[PDB]
C-alpha cells in the first residue's frame, strides 16, 4: 500500500532522486529472513508516514541494481537520505531492533 515495488529501471527515479528517507530492502523469495521481515516493512511503513518510504527490489526479479551497492548477503536494508546511503542493515531483525535502526539512522 505505501510501499513501493522497485526496479532496475524505476531505481534511479524512486530511489536516489526522491527528497527524502527511503529504506531500501534488497530480498528474493527463497530467502526465509526476507519473508520473516516483510511484514514488519509493512508496519514500518505504516508507522513511519512522513518520515520514510519504505521501498523493495527484488534482487532475482531485478539483478541490476544490488552489485551497485556492493550487496552480498539478503536481506540487506539500505536507508537513504536523499540518494545516499546512511545506514547499512544485514539480515533479518526484529521490529523492536529496525525501529532503533531507523530512529537513530533518521536523525
Amino acid at each position: 500500500d505505501k510501499i513501493i515495488h522497485l526496479t532496475d529501471d524505476s531505481f534511479d527515479t524512486d530511489v536516489l532522486k526522491a527528497d527524502g528517507a527511503i529504506l531500501v530492502d534488497f530480498w528474493a523469495e527463497w530467502c526465509g529472513p526476507c519473508k520473516m521481515i516483510a511484514p514488519i516493512l509493512d508496519e514500518i511503513a505504516e508507522e513511519y508516514q512522513g518520515k520514510l518510504t519504505v521501498a523493495k527490489l527484488n534482487i532475482d526479479q531485478n539483478p541490476g541494481t544490488a552489485p551497485k551497492y556492493g550487496i552480498r548477503g539478503i536481506p540487506t536494508l539500505l536507508l537513504f537520505k536523499n540518494g545516499e546511503v546512511a545506514a547499512t542493515k544485514v539480515g533479518a531483525l526484529s521490529k523492536g531492533q529496525l525501529k532503533e535502526f531507523l530512529d537513530a539512522n533518521l536523525a
